[PDB]
């Protein structure tokens, strides 16, 4: 048994966003808007529910963590069910809520040397820490491979590169890298049961779609309806495509990419605050419904049992 | 009319803290202690109910910002009630939710000298913003004298020095210097009414309790009832005078102190996780009422109307 627990599902900025008052952010605000709030996008993983492998860790973190039961098992009067955290890129709403978790130190953090790089230099969080008990104690995601950490022995991650973008104040912003972002294919190697998650997910290749294939559940990139939602909202400029999103609807969108998978569980997960899908009575809900395509919610809890 | 509001009323870490299962902490998780969640210490200051002035910027500013309404006016597709945001020190707890901030900016930043250079370096905020149009608007905070900001004209600042401890991460963390931290002083010249704010606040001189004599509300570190607590809690080591906080028990703890102030309003703030007045059946929460003194909590709004 593969745990994953859906601690925030929203993209960047959460929804409702602070500064937005688009339809939703208006609507949910006003009471007007079937819908509700979500946290910014990481996942827990574990195979025994117990010990915990964070998957980015959000600015909403310390919500995240209360609203979790098994975060606190209260062992000790100090204590956590984080084990460790993976990274899957540098980006602030990845990984600013490690700032938070520094009462905790030391802690295991996986990310790659590009990430690394990073964090050790536009946004130093590793020497921050570092005067904290310790700090964050780097492991090495290879950029081929898998990696098993040992808090959950179980869990086989084996992530695959995604398309380069280093964040706004990254050295390396204007010079991508492979290993600058990652999605993960995780397995539980009791079972075979596997885990795709690519919240990040701008494009698809034959590669990706025969990884895909080989999974149980795909949890990916639910961040825009249309690739132009900011412009059609008013309230950005940026495209999907500029963001590194695939978009729902469309010739190529992940609906249609989603049509080739019916075995397949699927969730859509990192979700903006435009996205149509957030409200529970929208058209775009309902079709998202028939094609049993699932949408991610704050405390969802997902059981990988077995390999299909 | 100067309008206070409570964004956040704990110390760092908040209440609960994520890894602390303290009798407070593990009280409220099981439901068997009457108290109230806090966020950790910020204020939004108003000369008009508007325009606002955030003093720090939490790490819990999403859910802060999400719960007072006025910072969400609605006026344009984009907006927020934040007009600049005043920084006392450049702790992580105090600084951090400059991040959430950044699809926002230009934002006003008022600071002194030592917390932009440690927010330049260290926690190279200022830098990392740049990159999101404009970043943050320096303006010098300086170590004589008072400030206005013009987005609220009626409110004076006056800030007053405290005692100098750089945080952990800072390249001058065993050198401190004038400007580390201050406490503000704050008037509406309308009225003469007058706040002294100091959240933390290790010693009393002379020279503070004539400042305090002259303001209608004393609005002050709450962060432990004694300066031994976290170890008698046995969730640390550190004492009050290591971390820069008066005490509200004992001898030259702040209940005396506040013994010499009757006319005063009074509120304690920034209360750590451990202190038994977040307990509302405690003896010490019996006492704190008795003294007429209040204990902060998230929402409290605070009107400061006349000067006595
Ligand atoms: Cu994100
Ligand atoms: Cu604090
Ligand atoms: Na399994
Ligand atoms: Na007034
Ligand atoms: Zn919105
Ligand atoms: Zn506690």
């Amino acid at each position: 048994m593969m745990y994953i627990q859906v601690l925030g599902s929203a993209a960047g900025g959460g929804f409702p966003q602070w500064n937005c008052n688009c339809v939703n952010c208006k609507g949910y605000r006003d009471g007007t808007l079937k819908a509700t709030a979500r946290t910014q996008s990481s996942i827990a993983l574990s195979d025994d529910g117990v010990h915990w492998i964070l998957c980015n860790a959000s600015p909403d973190i310390r919500a995240q963590l209360q609203a979790f039961a098994p975060m606190q098992p209260a062992r000790a009067l100090r204590d956590t069910g984080i084990n460790a955290i993976v990274l899957l890129d540098s980006q602030i709403d990845h990984t600013t809520g490690l700032l938070s978790l520094r009462e905790g130190c030391p802690h295991q953090v996986w990310c790659t040397d590009m990430v690394h790089q990073d964090l050790t230099t536009g946004f130093p969080l590793f020497n921050m820490l570092s005067h904290w008990n310790g700090g964050l104690q780097w492991n090495r995601i290879e950029l081929e491979g898998s990696f098993v950490i040992d808090a959950c022995p179980n869990l086989k991650f084996t992530p695959f590169p995604l398309r380069s973008a280093a964040p706004p104040y990254s050295p390396h912003r204007f010079d991508p890298h492979p290993g600058d972002n990652l999605g993960l294919m995780v397995e539980d190697t009791r079972t075979g049961g596997k885990l795709f998650y690519a919240p990040g997910l701008g494009q698809v290749d034959e590669k990706l779609l025969a990884m895909m294939h080989g999974a149980d559940c795909l949890l990916v990139d639910g961040t825009l309806w249309e690739d132009d939602e900011m412009q059609r909202r008013g309230v950005g400029t940026r495209t999907g495509r500029e963001m590194g999103h695939l978009a729902q609807n469309g010739p190529g969108g992940t609906l249609e990419v989603l049509d080739g998978f019916p075995r397949q569980r699927k969730v859509l997960i990192h979700i903006n605050n435009t996205n149509p899908i957030l409200d529970e009575n929208s058209p775009e809900r309902a079709e998202v419904l028939r094609r049993g395509v699932e949408v991610a919610f704050d405390g969802m809890s997902i059981e990988l049992l077995e390999h299909h």
